[PDB]
């Protein structure tokens, strides 16, 4: 993992209460930080699931006036015409790549390890999956989008992850990022990979944030796919 990315701290953990046969690896939006949502990890942990939310670099974010905050890549804008920092996103996706990575070499292969991520977090999880051959397990899509959609094939991704599964939650009141954007997104992800493993859910109230049925989701998305033994 890149320069920028070792200037972190080592990410918040959630241990495995009896050996880690499987690992999720969360990474937070803007704002929101890593230390968060392990917090809200630990209430849905499994004994033999690691749970990883490592942090992003800190460095100027354009949407928030020039403010140095943890980012996994500038935004510019929120709405689907904005531009996007193509670069900052594959660099990323690079730095996501090393820490599945460092999870296969610590035993835990990559085909049970669910990536996801909440807003600019959540759609580097996408953007990661699906441009991987490293094959996950699944992947949780929290209020975001695909960025660099229009990079995409207008049909199939094929590769190692044209089978993955995928929850995309998004709340019907986010005035940040638009429920638009879930949609379109979904839509995009049935056409990328193979539909019958692309699930959408909405929350009726929720805003840009996450919710505890939204949670109660996302737990019995990652246990079913990453069951014990
Ligand atoms: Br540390
Ligand atoms: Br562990
Ligand atoms: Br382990
Ligand atoms: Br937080
Ligand atoms: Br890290
Ligand atoms: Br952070
Ligand atoms: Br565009
Ligand atoms: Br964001
Ligand atoms: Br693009
Ligand atoms: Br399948
Ligand atoms: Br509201
Ligand atoms: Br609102
Ligand atoms: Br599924
Ligand atoms: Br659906
Ligand atoms: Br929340
Ligand atoms: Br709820
Ligand atoms: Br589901
Ligand atoms: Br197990
Ligand atoms: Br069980």
């Amino acid at each position: 993992m890149d320069p920028e990315f070792m200037s972190t701290p080592l990410p918040a953990i959630v241990p495995a209460a009896r050996k880690a046969t499987a690992a999720v690896i969360f990474l937070h939006g803007l704002g929101d930080t890593g230390h968060g949502w392990a917090e809200a990890f630990a209430g849905i942990r499994s004994s033999h699931i690691k749970y990883i939310c490592p942090h992003a670099p800190v460095r100027p974010v354009t949407l928030n006036m020039n403010v140095a905050m943890p980012s996994w890549f500038d935004i510019i804008g929120l709405s689907p015409d904005s531009q996007e920092d193509e670069s900052g996103i594959k660099q990323a996706a690079e730095n996501i790549k090393a820490l599945i990575d460092q999870e296969v070499k610590n035993g835990i292969p990559s085909n049970r390890i669910i990536l996801g991520g909440f807003s600019q977090g959540g759609a580097l999880s996408l953007y990661t999956a699906l441009t991987t051959q490293q094959k996950l397990a699944g992947v949780t899509a929290l209020s975001c989008w695909l960025p660099l959609r229009a990079s995409f094939p207008q049909g199939p991704i094929g590769g190692a992850n044209r089978d993955i599964s995928i929850l995309q939650c998004h709340g019907d009141c986010d005035p940040l990022v638009p429920l638009m954007f879930g949609s379109l997104t979904v839509e995009k992800l049935k056409t990328l990979v193979n539909p019958a493993n692309v699930t959408f859910k909405t929350y009726e109230g929720m805003m840009h944030s996450s919710c505890q049925q939204e949670m109660m989701d996302v737990k019995q998305f990652i246990d079913k796919l990453l069951p014990p033994i």
